[PDB]
Parts: structure tokens; C-alpha cells; sequence
């Protein structure tokens, strides 16, 4: 009925007109997830997306106008992150289940889209949680340690802090294979960087960020990729690679020539994300990075 109704004003931008959900509503995320395809009353894929979308918007409003967030703003950011932290364990479980979901599609369509949105919402929540300016303060480092210990406990369980980061990154990096969309890959990449920021030694940390970034660039993403997101990924790959000059030489000296020889509606073999329509993004990043 919204489609047949262009002009109409709802009685008193969904958050502007819909009632705010309490922060305690997300406590029902402890329910498991079951899908109709390729896997009492239990949480469904559309219901999970509804809860994840609302939680992501709440985090984006404080950690990253007041209409639709009056009750949320009435609690300080310290409690909101702490409240989300209590959701970490049931929320990593949803990520693992969806990760196991996409792996089984190695060998209906609306279900795929809903789970894809759920995957991206989880990573955005995960990234927004750890990438909080409050973690720079020393008072809540214990809270950060507890969050990092949760991820490290998903594989094997007063450990040293650096061990938690290495384990947490290793646990999260395993999700790259299951990622179904470019936006999810960018969210995982950004999530890895903010965690690796806490680690002082980044000689190898830069390479694993760069190696993962190149793999996403070289992957054949099914078709959707926006130039803004592709621009963001190129900056991450170039700023983190060991030799930016050799990286630029490879894209411009190998990737671009084979793009020209390829058909008009085609892409580079080495860089499938490099087509005639996205060349400007590659060119703009390479020139800007070279100048920097």
C-alpha cells in the first residue's frame, strides 16, 4: 500500500515514525538461527535482519538526528558498548552459523539476499563495537580485554593481550571465504585493521591486511560494487602493501594492458574488479597514492 501511495504523512526515515526499540530487546538474539534452505518458535532469517538493522543503527548513532534515538541517547556510550558486549557471544554464534550457511552453497534467491544482509550487518556491528574512541581511554581496557577474549575463545579456550589480538584476528580472518558481497569484504577488512591497531608490532600485520585486500580485489564478485567502496579498498591495499611503487607498477603495467586487450564488456584477468567502467577509480587511487 506504500507503493500505491506516493504522498502521505503517517500519524505521529522509518525511525522517525516508528516507535523506538529498547536496548534490552536485543537480548532475544540468544535464540538460535534456522533457515528454510540449505541447513517451538525460533529466530528466522528475516527476524534476525530486523534486529540486526536496528542494533546497527543504534551503534552508528552514538559510537559513530535525535528523532528515533531519544531513549538510546539517555544512556551514555559507556553502558551502550557494555550492553552490546553482553551480546558478543550470541552474536558471534550467529556469524558462525551464517558462515557455515554460505560454505554449504559451494555445491530461494530471496533467502540468499536476506542472509547476505545479515552477514554485513553483523560485521558492521562488530566493526563499530571495537572501533570505538572510548577504547583509547585506559579505564575501559578491561572491557576491551573481555571482548577480545570472547573471540579468542571461539577456537580454543590472564592471557597476554597480544595473544588475544593474534587469536581474534585469526578467528575473524577465517570468514573471508564465506563473504558473499563486496560490502561484507570491506567491513571485514576494516574490522581487522581496527583490532590490529592495538598491536604495537605491525611489520607482519600490514602484510596480512594487504594480502587479504589483494585477494578481495582479485576475487570475481558476482553481480553491484560501488566506486566509493572500491576506492576505499584500493587505498587499504596500497597503503598497506610493502612496496607501493611495485604495486602501482603491477596494476598499471600488467592489469591495465590486459584490460585493453580484453573485450569492451570484460575485466582484467588479474584484477576482475578492473573494468572500463571502474578504471577511473583505479587511476584516481594510483595517482593520489603515488603523489602521497
Amino acid at each position: 500500500y506504500l507503493a500505491v501511495t506516493p504522498d502521505y504523512v503517517p500519524p505521529l526515515n522509518s525511525h522517525a515514525f516508528f516507535r523506538e526499540l529498547d536496548i534490552e530487546v536485543f537480548s532475544i538474539l540468544h535464540c538460535g538461527l534456522v533457515t528454510k534452505f540449505i541447513l517451538v518458535v525460533q529466530l528466522g532469517p528475516p527476524e534476525l535482519l530486523f534486529l540486526l538493522e536496528d542494533l546497527s543503527q543504534k551503534l552508528e548513532s552514538m559510537l559513530t538526528r535525535n528523532i528515533g534515538f531519544s531513549h538510546l541517547q539517555q544512556r551514555s556510550a559507556q553502558e551502550i558498548v557494555h550492553c552490546v558486549f553482553q551480546l558478543l557471544t550470541p552474536m558471534c554464534n550467529h556469524l558462525e552459523n551464517i558462515h557455515n550457511y554460505f560454505q554449504c552453497l559451494a555445491a530461494k534467491v530471496q533467502e540468499y539476499h536476506i542472509m547476505s544482509s545479515c552477514y554485513q550487518r553483523l560485521l558492521q556491528i562488530f566493526h563499530g563495537l571495537f572501533a570505538w574512541s572510548g577504547f583509547s581511554q585506559p579505564e575501559n581496557q578491561n572491557l576491551l580485554y573481555s571482548a577480545l577474549h570472547v573471540l579468542s575463545s571461539r577456537l580454543k579456550q590472564s592471557q597476554p593481550l597480544e595473544e588475544l589480538l593474534s587469536q581474534s584476528v585469526h578467528y575473524l580472518q577465517n570468514f573471508h571465504q564465506s563473504i558473499p558481497s563486496f560490502q561484507c569484504a570491506l567491513y571485514l577488512i576494516r574490522l581487522l585493521m581496527v583490532i590490529l591497531e592495538k598491536s604495537t608490532a605491525s611489520a607482519q600485520n600490514k602484510e596480512k591486511i594487504a594480502s587479504l585486500a589483494r585477494q578481495f580485489l582479485c576475487r570475481v564478485w558476482p553481480s553491484n560494487i560501488s566506486n566509493d567502496q572500491l576506492h576505499a579498498l584500493l587505498c587499504i591495499y596500497l597503503e598497506h602493501t610493502e612496496s607501493i611503487l611495485k604495486a602501482i607498477e603491477e596494476i598499471a603495467g600488467v592489469g591495465v594492458p590486459e584490460l585493453i586487450n580484453s573485450p569492451k564488456d570484460a575485466s582484467s584477468s588479474t584484477f576482475p574488479t578492473l573494468t572500463r567502467h571502474t578504471f577511473v577509480v583505479f587511476f584516481r587511487v594510483m595517482m593520489a597514492e603515488l603523489e602521497k
